[PDB]
């Protein structure tokens, strides 16, 4: 049992999948997984482990927020040998192209946080995925028939932004989502010796305002799809 | 009924306490609130509506982290009309004098985040809690018999630093407790003119370690959720 | 003897106002304390130490500017056992319910200048005062009929600074004063263990500004004053 | 022509690799290329344009330092339809396990240089290589039998730093590479809308010192065969 | 007039020496110059205007810090037309081959403030004196006998700063001394479009000190007066 | 011999002119020196060295940006016992008064590089020449009946600037000229104990264009190269 997480060394899987949301986080558990059994809830953070195709997997959610989501991965890796981290959620979009429903894979991820500045003596830290992932996960989308967009997301630490010119800048840079963790579960898998990628579903938009814990399935058939082809 | 609480406005009261974990604000609704009722649950972060001896008081959790409770606290004061924000929490001492299950109040707040500079033109911006709520909760402390220091709180980013080299400088500087929320609390009441508090209870020590009982803490926290009812009290007078 | 005050321990009492003006030292030494004596003239700096009714207190300008305050603040805390700085000056106005002659209280400080970053390892360290020195201050002021408006307050740099949009910004964020010493201050008192708090009248408002006449400054200077002193003896009990 | 480049529209092709040396611009253009030809002899940055296989393929040097390699190629982009740069140097290992001769990819680069944060609003812009071109040149490598790293690489400003304590953090980090163009070769193309890539053979190592515009070949191999790759 | 400078334009020549200490204008003035007339007395910072060798000439006060130079040195150049000022004051050396009373001229000036940063563009701006007005000095020191050293200058915004090491870096880096306001007269002169210029006598050397009588100490405050004025003469050639 | 310099000790006077392009060292060689012999030649940065009215000098390219000329003169200074640094170019102006064909003399340099902070703790410091270097060439200049204007460089990392902000900046503060190395190669001289010093000819204007002629333009290159090699000759006595 460590600080957050009320549990054993062996109750997670090598791999883990990670929702921001809890109840999105036991939905999957019921929809995907065999013989599911819950393994953690201290704080709400539901965590759970089964099997996928006789695939031992885990999944668990993080909640929002870099500050957030660093507690929950680094426990995982140094208490429950947790050496796969997959990041299963939604963002905004800010590019004219991009519409809701559309499936991001996030080889890298820009942030206005100071967390990677704090471990790099405040130079610029590259916050990439694992390549091998990246592609993986690049493979199972082709396999599945869904179409994918790879490239960098934004990781913010201000949901509601007091500067929106930001968002041209992000535009001009191809930014193809914005949400809240990318960055900081790129540093951490770093720090600690881990792998990681995120994967996220384009839940709202940013300039026209449209928006939409269930029917976000392609991503997860995707992430879990992934996995297999990693373990060949 | 915004993207992460689906209420309407009248659901909340003027006046909200906010702890982190959200299974904690259902404790306080059954123990403390009167007539309660279940107002939120996206997500899993419960908020519950009642009273304290009349008054109508609400209580909802805030998930942790500066990016998580900013969320939260913007939309309760500008789509449910919230004018009050108390959070009740936990944070650890470095201070040799402050000992466990010591009440501390929060009327400034230091941070490693770069939320308020982004705000402030990259400048420095004192976050600070409002004067009256500070001077409320000193008094109703003292009226219940509780000893309550006042001071620096530090709101850190990373719960586990890369490099333990700020804690002896919080030191140095006279940090009372650390935390993760206070400083982003404090810049979105600023930002959007609202009133907010922070209040918590020394729930371990970094600075050598050595515990205490479990029905010793938990007198302890509840005298703090005692402190943050009653303080809203006077507040009303 | 320091280097920029030539006396020895037991000259000042254990509490120094200081006012900006070092020509308003030697004013408050024979208009409010008894039995005055002078301390100091190094570099012209006046100092004074006598009694208000039956209180030992010394009075001391400091000087414009946070390098300045921040020299004599510093060796009267690590020299002389000064265990309380209370600065009294003026400071300009950005809000527009924030009248001429008001009376300000500095509960936190913002800044432009780099000291505190410099000691608190590049991160955000909230500028704050002693919360019972404020509340001495706020109690003083409504016995002597007097209402203070309690908040933050932004120590600039540079009186004429090449960007005015700054303004725009301090307004939006609640900023009551803006003068050129407070969060100087502040930092000294947490680096060294120390009590400090600043009171400021508005002397002016930066965009639309009033008239006042000589007879008013004295009289509102005289109520600050007062209101300082009066704050110490609560301060003692 | 441009203010560093005596050339028109259709010297060079759409396609070009940039070594930092001028010498080993040449040397790749008399070794790899057919029907060679001078385009640019400006400030002494000689460039080609010729032949790989039926392929036109251009290559010129670009000077050591972000500063230098922005401003060319930027003008390549702007005035002469490039579309693709590879940039092919050397670096410095900092890793135990890597060794002279080694050929890494840059799927990222750190940065102590401010070029990107001038760029980007002064937050952390995640510079980045084109996915495609990163996994061209991987599939090209493994058919030619040569190995390599995908990863992340440091662009240093200062080739002598004051401080080697710096090299410590980047040790950590598993950075594979320390040069000094990616991270500004990768904020060009974003900020004028091309595709780049990095290549670089380890030719020194910056804690045993050992050392080494001729002998590294295989890099070269793998960039050429890499753009044809991408043709199909 | 101006809100700490009450005269109009005319009273003050188009030359202006300044020395930190308030008391050494009014000796310089009956020192030095001739037909010598009181030009300012707000705040207590006294300014007078006279002749030395019948070039018009003035001398007042700028107080400690850049903060508070910046104040004086601009109000200067904006409202009574000043075309030069020259700084003449004293600073501690960190360099072995730097003795005291040695006389130090600075054509650049390092700090640690952010003055400079706030006005371009948080980039670097290399704060130098006018060339020709550091030639006139090193001229006019050699006429004198006198062997003054040119070189970078280090303003710092704390006279007690809490690291020390930076004193390593600046003795690694060739800083001739350590005063408080040369960067900020420099980035005021940039920015108005006028001319400064700064001497130094070493009057303390920072890590292993000396030892200095008050006879010796004039007689090198002299000889920089008369290095200044006798530069001025230099200059309207 | 260095990694990025194919010579040995003797190869190279104590005296380098540096200019950016390789090309431009040989055509300086060429028409300049006497006796002239190539010395260096890795990556195609020529080198040579010859005499100038029997004095020994050597000059050799160091091309574009900071990064690539702090190598070249890292490993002079370092490696080949070289005791002075001249860069010789171009640079564009900002000023409406600099016109194309002026003599610029870099006292100073600013930049948008971050090199200097990385040495400096993350401070200001003033990137500046050697001043006896300035004023060698500054008397050459006026023994050639040449004008030469003496003030700060803009050393910037962008050619081609995402934001044409900084003009308008450089320009209010009177930049002379803008280039792109004498802010890194002071950075290196003061570092590792050697001399510098950058002239430039104006070779554009940003603030609107109008050129003049080729046989002019190269007159006043050659003018430049004259001034340099003759400030040598000055600073040898
Ligand atoms: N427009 C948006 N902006 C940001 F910053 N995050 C967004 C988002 N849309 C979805 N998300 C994801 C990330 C957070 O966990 C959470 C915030 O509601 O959901
Ligand atoms: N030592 C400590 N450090 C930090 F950063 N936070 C501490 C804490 N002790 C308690 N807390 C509170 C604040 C977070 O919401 C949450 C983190 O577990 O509990
Ligand atoms: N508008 C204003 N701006 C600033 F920066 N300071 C102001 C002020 N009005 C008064 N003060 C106080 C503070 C300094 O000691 C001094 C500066 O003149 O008087
Ligand atoms: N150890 C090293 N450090 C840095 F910064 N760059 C290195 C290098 N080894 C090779 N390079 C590459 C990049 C430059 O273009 C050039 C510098 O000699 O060659
Ligand atoms: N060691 C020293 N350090 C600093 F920072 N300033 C020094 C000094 N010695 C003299 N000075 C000059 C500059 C200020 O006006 C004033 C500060 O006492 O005198
Ligand atoms: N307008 C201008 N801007 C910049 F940044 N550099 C300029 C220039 N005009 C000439 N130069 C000099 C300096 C570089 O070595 C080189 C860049 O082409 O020539």
């Amino acid at each position: 049992a460590t600080p957050h997480i009320n549990a054993e060394m062996g109750d997670f899987a090598d791999v883990v999948l990670m929702p921001g949301d809890p109840l999105r986080a036991k939905y999957i558990a019921e929809t995907f997984l065999e013989d599911a059994r819950e393994v953690n809830n201290v704080r709400g953070m539901l965590g759970f482990t089964g099997t996928y195709k006789g695939r031992k997997i885990s999944v668990m959610g993080h909640g929002m927020g870099i500050p957030s989501c660093s507690i929950y991965t680094k426990e995982l890796i140094t208490d429950f040998g947790v050496k796969k981290i997959i990041r299963v959620g939604s963002c905004g979009a800010v590019l004219p192209h991009v519409k809701l429903r559309d499936v991001v894979i996030g080889m890298g991820a820009c942030t206005d946080s100071k967390v990677n500045r704090i471990r790099f003596k405040d130079h610029d830290f590259a916050a990439i995925a694992d390549f091998d992932m990246v592609r993986n996960a690049v493979d199972a989308a082709k396999a599945l028939g869904i179409d994918a967009r790879v490239g960098n997301l934004f990781s913010a630490d201000l949901f509601y932004s007091p500067d929106g010119e930001m968002f041209d800048v992000m535009e001009k840079y191809g930014i193809l989502g914005v949400e809240m963790e990318a960055a900081g579960i790129y540093g951490v898998a770093a720090e600690f010796g881990a792998k990681a990628l995120t994967i996220c579903t384009v839940s709202d938009h940013i300039r026209t305002h449209e928006q939409t814990q269930t029917t976000f399935n392609d991503m997860i058939k995707i992430a879990l799809e992934s996995v297999l082809l990693g373990d060949k």
